[PDB]
């Protein structure tokens, strides 16, 4: 009786604002992409003559039809969003490419990956080779034909196309054929490689046709080994692909709505509980402040955010959108679960920190570009995608973010209204015959006004969120006053015969905080309010910010800052937090006015206008009484490490999958794995990679157990290596650097790598391998 609704996009206009102006850079950017490109891989696989060359980058290296699957949601939604009639034409003719491709092959399969019939029978007939990022050869299939599955969906629910459903029923039918002579064993043991979203998708279908067939093959696509822990409160994410399991456990929630009245399946409290906790322990131990989590895309320990601190591959813009999909579904029905009957502003409170400091940070404003990873390293850069480049997932995830900045700042439940999110708008609430406009010019001042436009004077319950961040408000000029009854999120009712010209306002007080790193290690933040700040370090040797199509090309490769190069906090965290000063202005701004060593008074803006140039988020603190012992350490190990950072011409991490896909890997009798934290590979066979060599190299760093006793014989271009290596001491984990000083220097250009075992039985595991000038 008690539902939470939200609202279309049709429904929600954007007025001026940072959002809007990230809608209308988006529109641009997706207008940009040229539709036959992105189309080319589907007719290719279909047997017809494609119109253009694919795209370069993931596009032809494996991932050929990701980013078209992608696009058909980001056209979908934001023609919902805008009505833009170029949109439109886009997205038919993108509909109607693929639907030809359909037809050609008429089993319901459309899909880019090279080779994909092949595969797809031989999976079929139970040939099944899968690893975490492969599946017979080919990359991440699965996840791949799921953004296919997620763009049709978002034809029909977004743009209402009818050929959108009947091409998605088609496909999800093709499903059933190809998984109809698989055990749930042959399935779990497919589901080890990538798979994206397919079970949400799948329980989309069965809402949509009301067929539960497609709730069983949803079921069949939920993975077993990350679902049973969650339902049981276990975190077991240490080490994995983070952005791989986020939309499985979206599925696992999606299910379990689909099956709220499903009197044949008990498991729906299960499963809604499992994505419940993966979110609380995600967000709670695995997250920085600006939202995000991961260090080179997977889970490091909640206890260690070390790496978070010094690598430049920092969260990954993918994670924060889908744990912004997870968090939309959670806070919907989070009153039926606690039977208060009200929804959680805890959920927003989230929202709002990862919508304004990661998502809405993570595309140029002026130009466009969307950003893979946002290093947390102070004094480093991030990298910005361009249209024609760069094919990577988080440029698929970029296109839908900007779109749909609508969908989460109101939700209605009967006669009441959540304001959620202080986004300048205008909502058409036709259930109750209201159309209201919020004015605010946050987060640079504080007021807040909700102008009712259009009423039918039905007694209505605004509920507003006082976040925990931020009790007076004003109607028609009439203040009234209220006893805040938790410090915690909360929500602010007030109820009335709303009429046009109804006017309430009120204020969200914001302070300075200082967010520590999650573990408590010696590095804070500035937030105002729930605005993370940040200051520019300077705007030198910032290469490659615009991508083009390279393998690596969405990492800064720039040259690396040392920390003691970087403004560093004297003092203890109250002093600091009270030495940073409001400055005057209609926009934030702060000035650092405390001791920073070295000297420069340093400004703070917020991170989400920081852009082109190097910036600070967390900045190393140090005490008064330990200065002298830190700064040493930053004047001899962290420069030191600096400087091999800055002698790097290529870097692979074995068992990383993007790190291998951007070399190339190939292997035959080959497992991944971790140890203490570190990733390898290892093989009986072989294991290859393409180094790419932009600058002559000398010496080759390959990082190995002590107490491995496998050994590695290692090729260069067929050329086994045979100088002796010098090996480094170990360090407190065990791990040992072989160091080869190379005969001849490597040429400019690629040269192949590869590891077969030297009479033991396998390689040596291999934790790193480092290319250095
Ligand atoms: C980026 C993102 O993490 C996707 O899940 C993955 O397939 C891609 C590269 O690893
Ligand atoms: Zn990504």
């Amino acid at each position: 009786n008690h539902q939470v609704s939200y609202f279309s996009l049709q429904d929600v206009k954007l007025l001026s604002s940072p959002f809007l102006q990230a809608q209308q850079t988006d529109l641009h950017y997706i207008l940009a992409l040229d539709p036959d490109r992105l189309s080319a891989p589907f007719l290719r696989e279909a047997g017809l003559t494609p119109k253009a060359p694919s795209y370069t980058n993931w596009e032809n290296t494996g991932l050929d039809g990701h980013i078209g699957g992608h696009y058909l949601s980001a056209l979908s939604m934001m023609y919902a969003a805008t009505g833009d009639t170029a949109i439109y034409h886009r997205l038919n003719y993108m509909l109607n490419e693929l639907h030809r491709a359909q037809q050609a092959v008429g089993t319901g399969f459309i899909g880019g990956t090279p080779g994909s019939l092949q595969l797809w029978k031989e999976i079929k007939a139970g040939d099944i080779r899968a690893g975490g990022f492969s599946l017979n050869g080919k990359w991440v299939p699965l996840y791949n034909i799921h953004k296919t599955y997620a763009g049709l969906r978002d034809a029909y629910l977004y743009a209402h196309s009818d050929l959108a459903r009947q091409m998605l029923i088609d496909l999800t039918d093709w499903m059933i054929d190809i998984t109809s002579g698989l055990s749930d064993n042959q399935m779990q043991d497919m589901l080890r490689s990538e798979h994206g979203g397919l079970n949400e998708t799948f329980a989309d279908v069965a809402e949509i046709t009301g067929d539960k067939k497609y709730l069983k093959l949803a079921r069949r696509f939920s993975h077993k080994v990350i679902l049973d822990p969650l339902i049981k409160n276990e975190d077991r994410l240490n080490g994995m692909h983070a952005n791989t399991q986020i939309p499985k456990v979206i599925g696992y929630k999606r299910v379990a709505e689909v099956s709220k009245n499903d009197k044949d399946w008990n498991h729906a409290a299960e499963w809604d509980h499992a994505a419940r906790f993966f979110w609380n322990t995600v967000v709670n131990h695995r997250s920085v402040c600006i939202g995000g989590n991961s260090v080179r895309e997977h889970f490091h320990p909640s206890d260690n955010f070390t790496s978070m601190l010094n690598d430049v591959q920092g969260p990954e813009t993918c994670n924060t959108y889908n744990m912004l999909r997870l968090t939309k579904m959670l806070y919907q029905n989070s009153g039926d679960v606690d039977n208060s009957n009200k929804p959680d502003p805890r959920y927003v409170d989230y929202y709002e920190r990862a919508l304004y400091n990661h998502i809405l940070s993570s595309q140029e404003p002026d130009k466009g570009g969307f950003v893979y990873f946002t290093p947390m390293r102070p004094g480093h850069y991030r990298v910005y995608s361009q249209p024609e480049t760069s094919m990577w997932c988080c440029v698929g995830s970029g296109l839908e973010n900007h779109t749909k900045y609508g969908e989460f700042i109101y939700a209605h439940q009967q006669d009441t209204l959540y304001v959620n999110l202080f986004i300048p708008s205008q909502l058409n609430w036709k259930e109750q015959g209201v159309t209201l406009t919020q004015e605010t010019l946050f987060p640079d001042d504080e007021k807040v006004t909700l102008r009712i436009d259009k009423a039918a004077k039905k007694n209505l319950t605004l509920m507003i969120r006082i976040p925990e961040w931020a009790y007076e408000i004003t109607i028609n000029g009439k203040k009234h006053l209220s006893d805040i009854q938790t410090g915690a999120s909360t929500y602010l009712p007030i109820r009335r015969k709303w009429k046009k010209g109804d006017m309430i306002t009120f204020h969200l007080p914001m302070k300075v905080s200082l967010e520590q790193i999650p573990d408590k290690k010696d590095y804070y933040a500035f937030l105002y309010g729930p605005i993370v700040l940040a200051t520019s370090t300077g705007t030198e040797n910032l290469d490659g910010i615009y991508a083009d199509d390279s393998r690596g090309g969405h990492i800064a490769h720039g040259r690396q800052t040392p920390l003691q190069e970087i403004p560093m906090l004297i003092g203890n965290p109250d002093s600091i937090r009270h030495s940073l000063h409001k400055l005057s202005g209609s926009k934030l701004a702060f000035s650092y006015d405390g001791n920073v060593y070295p000297t420069q008074s340093l400004e703070l803006i917020p991170f989400f206008r920081l852009h082109n140039s190097r910036y600070a988020v967390y900045f190393r603190q140090a005490s008064e009484e330990q200065f002298k012992t830190i700064q040493e350490e930053m004047a001899t190990a962290e420069r030191k490490a600096t400087e091999l950072a800055n002698r790097t011409v290529d870097l692979i991490f074995p068992g990383e999958q993007q790190p291998e896909s951007d070399h190339s890997i190939q292997y035959e009798a080959s497992e991944t794995g971790t140890h203490k934290d570190r990733h390898f590979r290892r093989a009986k066979g072989w294991f290859s990679y393409n180094l790419k060599i932009k600058e002559e190299a000398s010496q080759l760093m390959i990082t190995v157990r002590q107490e491995d006793r496998n050994k590695a014989v290692i090729l260069l271009n067929n050329e086994k290596l045979t100088v002796h290596p010098t090996v480094s001491k170990a360090d407190k984990d065990g791990f040992i650097r072989l160091c080869y000083l190379l005969p001849r220097k490597l040429k400019v250009g690629s040269c192949e790598i590869l590891f077969k075992p030297d009479g033991t039985e396998w390689t040596s595991a291999v934790y790193e391998v480092r290319l250095l000038k």
